[PDB]
């Protein structure tokens, strides 16, 4: 079961893409399978995911994965802590960093720059109503540009969406994730 | 004047974006400020409009008004000025009922909603406040209200998207168009 | 229906409503809810009028702003409608009403206004946790101790109003929605 | 000090305090805090006496119990002290005062008293979420619509009292601590 | 009914004889563990060492932490029992009341304030403790061992509150009238 | 390679002997035992309570109890305990995935009705212990737990509410060995 919801054969272009996934990764990420009932939806998801997590940014790819895990920790999202926790381990080379981010980032002995980024993602996840100029000013003082700030917010905001889709439908992450990068 | 509290530079709009905005303006009589926020990268703008349109306007077992109701209920919980303004105006427009618009912004429990609409909005509230605690009984209750698994998917997506949207606007102090306020009163 | 709960009005109350209808273009629905007991109606109108229209270091708009911000946290349909109308009216600024109903942090308020609303928010959300630095912060913003009293009382009062309205499902007048847009 | 906030009492206020002293053994400090404006003092005592002492399908103990349960959620030192002593005095059971102050769920109340308190808790913690089902639970426990009003009103009022007290750090009289032990 | 969930051993009978003579009652919490003498011993040892052992915190400091924590958690048993201890140790019936109710009304020193504010945050939001929180305790006049002792006292009452809560453990009637 | 953020020395010979028995049985000395080793009386009292509760006779299996520990630790975001007891769930279940699920969100795990009722009670005792009523015990009994089970469930949940708070307060650090174990 990739989820608790019941939704056709895959379209030719999704089979093409999934082939690519299986060639590059060992596997087709289950989130893509969840979306595959509707190619418009699949394509719009992959378009945003890739721009946000892989696009050009002052944040590294690992920065963004660390934001994704921090937010997914607060929300207790099993799919995302699994998939993106594997990504932190893999991108960092540090199996322990992935566990700490999954459990409590305050445990991690992060740099000031990384702390500031994650503390903002925390407030944005927990109490969006309360974000004020002082919260932006804290990121600037940490050395982030305003476009960096856009990218931190966008990433944190995105995972607030991803967590809730996954929770809503009980989406299951690939079993291969668990053993990777340990 | 500023559409957000970030201090962004920007170059010219691409000719495709100028055209696209010419049509927003021709149609809606405004270019929604969120679109202007994403115009620094046509890549992002296209991503945004694709997801928004499929979500809010594509085929669904949810009417367009149901989805604007989910948008506003979620935005009410998170106290999102951008979204309450913009989707509040959409609810008043689509229903033809300015008071309904106001109830959803303030407290949807004050509106005389069908059991179906209540079940939908109560799921959205739980997904907004405590996504860790969603269980099969939550989905079971939507099914008792008549929703298909594809509908549950659309409710969850709509509610999810607004949790993202509210956070992007909150994080950067995004400013809704002044014109929304007076519409459909 | 003015509420979810179930004879004739008194002559004093029938005449009180004649006047409201003259001065305002309507009888506020809260007055009709209390109308089953004139003792209770008089008590309410006495506290309401002293708090909102009486003497204070706060302007009447300052107090309507506090009312809306508290009602916003509590999601009170009656009070957001009624006092939102009042902010639109007193300020001449339809957008300001909406900001206060939705999120006051979007509004471009003075430091004094901001200080006043942040206190009303803490008193609404965690009154257990008020400490002397909450009072010290009002003083820095320039509030006397009597202004602090008035802010506290205005905020406390809509914590009661929000809860009566919510309990009984009290309905605001339709005309409020169209007003001052 | 009776609060953390900074002339003479009026003649009628001095006479009223002399009478309190005789009838109660003390002048309630809340009355002293209001004594800077007799209008406000009056408004306070009118609403208080009507709510707490006026005719209702709720006993006087029922209403003090609501008061203390609200104050306990809000951690109001003034009200837990003053109304806790009221519960102890009216019930003649010091243990019951304690339970209500600490956690009413330990008390072993009737199904009626538990229905009433569960509604006051919800109204206190999440007024945004009150629905018809909540009023329907009161009816099923035997309350008339007018009791529902009185229950709501009592709980609403103490959400205002708790906040005025907390905002200004209002201090209860020392004598309450030893009362009815 | 000490709770909402028989024969005592001879030692446990002896031990209850000394509490009786020393305290004027047998704390109900002891009666609730006395179905197993080794769980009773385990409890008494940890309890005694915690509240009565050598520490840079006073016995009263520790009893105040117990009450502030119990107040946040609304624990009838521990508010009653440790409220009594605070009244008795301090000599001040009002102080016990203030901590049961709201310690911010209490007029404590900056050192006592820092202590209870840390115990509060640990009770409410243990996920968010940080070095700045420990640096604020040092600033208020606490050692590293005093931080361990505060944390352990606060942590223990977070367990006690939850066992009492879970089984509806009832405090002794006699606590209520004491040191008033 | 610090066991905590506090200024915490020279172990007694009995304590060193016990730690060798730890290496022999566990492959490591739990850092929690090192934290307590400044005083053997405290170390002794901790080991006594811990072992009775986690290993002593009980209607709950050892795994049942490690699951209550991880579920509580998950709510409180306790890095020490999620690490140490996450590893114990993986080791006792032989199912790496189950350890992850309980650390992340137990509602994802394919638990029996009975197991779910247990964790649901652990959750409420963790989040809102003021609100525990007879109806919460009744639901455990409907799930088929005895009252001695209810007590053990409550004691286990309670205990980790303390353990998490001591760990968080002093920044106690779990052994790096835990992270690779039973994967």
């Amino acid at each position: 079961k990739i989820s608790a919801l019941d939704l056709g054969e895959l379209s030719e272009p999704t089979k093409a893409y999934f082939a690519k996934c299986e060639e590059k990764l060992g596997l087709v990420p289950n989130v893509l399978k969840a979306y595959a009932f509707d190619d418009k939806k699949l394509r719009a998801f992959t378009d945003i995911y890739n721009d946000l997590m892989l696009g050009e940014s002052g944040l590294s790819k690992l920065d963004r994965e660390m934001i994704a895990v921090a937010v997914s920790s607060i929300n207790h999202c099993y799919y995302c802590l699994t998939a993106h926790g594997a990504a932190v381990r893999q991108l960092s080379g540090d199996p322990a960093l992935g566990e700490m981010l999954v459990m409590n980032f305050r445990a991690a002995d992060l740099s000031p720059r990384q702390t500031a980024m994650l503390e903002f993602a925390v407030k944005l996840t927990e109490e969006p109503a309360k974000i004020v100029e002082a919260d932006r000013a804290a990121l600037r003082k940490a050395g982030f540009s305003d476009r960096d700030i856009w990218d931190i917010a966008s990433t944190a905001a995105f995972f607030n969406m991803s967590n809730r889709v996954a929770a809503a439908i009980d989406m299951r992450p690939n079993d291969e994730y668990h053993a990777m990068a340990r």
